[PDB]
C-alpha cells in the first residue's frame, strides 16, 4: 500500500518561518508563493494590464501595527481586493481560472510614493516604492467554498474614520479571471499566489499613527495602527 | 504550521560540500554597478522573488513572452546576519558567503518598460531569471576585492571585466540596501555586471565564474 517519508533540508543559518497568511475559522494557514499586483484596474478597448509583485514576506496582517518604513516621507494606501491561488497552471483560459483559486482576502497596497514619483521620473524600477517591508498588510482569508467568487459590492478604505476610497469591485476593467489569465502567461501561476487585483479612486496618504479601517462587503473587514516613523 | 493547501519546498541554494543548504530570503540587485575601469551617484536596486534562485547547472528554463534573453554575471554576495542602517565598516560582518549568478532579463519586456516608466517586474523577476552556483562560506572565499568576473557562449567570452571595477564596493551595496528594508539572514545581493551586451537562445552552452569564488556551466532550454 502506498507510503511515503519525506525528508526536510538542513540550513546553514537559521530559516525564519516561512511567510503565511491567516485562514479564516481555522488554525491552518495560507503558505504565500509570490505576490502580483495589477497596475490600473478600476474605472468610473481595453488596455492590457501591467504588473509588479511584492515579495512573500511583505504580507504582514491587516491588523495591530503595520510599520511606517524609512527612506519615506509620503506613504500611500490603495485597498485591493486579494486572490489567494490553489492550483498550479500556466496560459490559464479565463473560462478556468476560478477553479485555480482557493479564496480571497482584503489587502493594502502600500506606497513610498515619493521614492515612486522619483523611479518613474528615472524610469527605473519600483521595487523600492512597492516592495518594501509590511508593504502589503491583508486579513485573514476565506476559502472560495465560502463565500463565492465575489464580482459585485463595495470595497472601502477609512482613515480616522472618514471614507478615503470606496468603489464596487464590479468597476474592475480586468476582472479576476483575467487577471489569473495574464499573470499566468508570464510566469507559472503557482498554488501560494496571491494577487492584489487593483484599488478604487481615492489612493491618499498616511500619516504615523493614522488608524486604517476597510474591507470588501462578505469578505473581511480590518484595522489597523500605522506606526511611527522611524 | 499547517497549511491549507501543499506548500512547495522554500527556495535554498546549494552550499559548498555539504548536504546544508542556504535558504534564500529577498534577492536584491544594484543597477549599473560596473565602470570599464578603475562624485558616484547613488545606486538603484531591483529584485527578484527568491524562487527565482534556480541552479545555475543542468538547463535553466527560456522564458514565455521575449524573444531577446540577456545575461548579466555578478558576484552573489549571501548575508548570514539581520541588520538595518548597517555602517560600511561592519557590512562585512553580515557576510555568510558568495557565489556567483546571472541576472537574466526579458530585455524586450525591460525596453518597454522603460518607454513607458512602469514596472521592471515582468523584465526582471520571472521563472529561472536568477541563476546562482552553490555558495562557498566567507571563512573560505575570504572577501573578494578584486579578480576577473567574466561570461562566455558556447566557448566565447561575452563578458569580462573585474571585481576592483565595481562603482559601490560590497559594503556599501549591503548599507544601501539595509536602509530601505531590514536585511535578513538569507538574503541574496547581485552586486552588479562588468561590460559586454549580450543575448542568449535555446541550446547555448553558458559558463562563467569569478576568480577565487567559482564557475558554471548551464545550457538554455527550448523556446515554449
Amino acid at each position: 500500500a502506498h507510503h511515503h517519508h519525506h525528508h526536510m533540508s538542513a540550513y546553514v543559518i537559521d530559516a525564519a518561518e516561512r511567510p503565511s497568511v491567516e485562514v479564516d475559522q481555522s488554525s491552518a494557514r495560507f503558505p504565500v508563493r509570490r505576490v502580483f499586483c495589477v497596475g490600473r484596474n478600476y474605472a468610473d478597448d481595453r488596455e492590457p494590464p501591467f504588473f509588479f509583485t511584492k515579495p512573500a514576506d511583505a504580507i504582514v496582517p491587516a491588523s495591530g501595527t503595520v510599520a511606517y518604513p524609512p527612506l519615506t516621507n509620503d506613504l500611500h494606501h490603495e485597498i485591493e481586493l486579494v486572490v489567494a491561488i490553489g492550483k498550479d497552471g500556466r496560459s490559464i483560459d479565463p473560462a478556468d481560472a476560478l477553479s485555480h483559486v482557493w479564496g480571497y482576502g482584503v489587502g493594502v497596497d502600500l506606497t513610498r510614493r515619493d521614492l515612486q514619483a522619483e523611479a518613474k521620473k528615472l524610469s527605473r524600477p519600483w521595487d523600492w516604492a512597492k516592495g518594501f517591508d509590511a508593504s502589503g498588510p491583508v486579513t485573514a482569508l476565506r476559502a472560495a467554498t465560502a463565500t463565492g467568487h465575489p464580482a459585485a459590492g463595495r470595497i472601502w478604505l477609512a482613515v480616522n474614520g472618514d471614507t478615503r476610497q470606496q468603489g464596487d469591485l464590479a468597476d474592475m476593467i480586468w476582472p479576476v479571471p483575467d487577471v489569473i489569465a495574464y499573470v499566468s502567461r508570464s510566469v507559472e501561476l503557482k498554488a501560494g499566489d496571491l494577487i492584489f487585483t487593483g484599488t478604487p479612486a481615492g489612493v491618499g496618504a498616511l500619516q504615523p499613527g493614522d488608524r486604517v479601517t476597510g474591507g470588501v462587503d462578505g469578505i473581511a473587514t480590518f484595522e489597523f495602527v500605522v506606526g511611527a516613523k522611524p
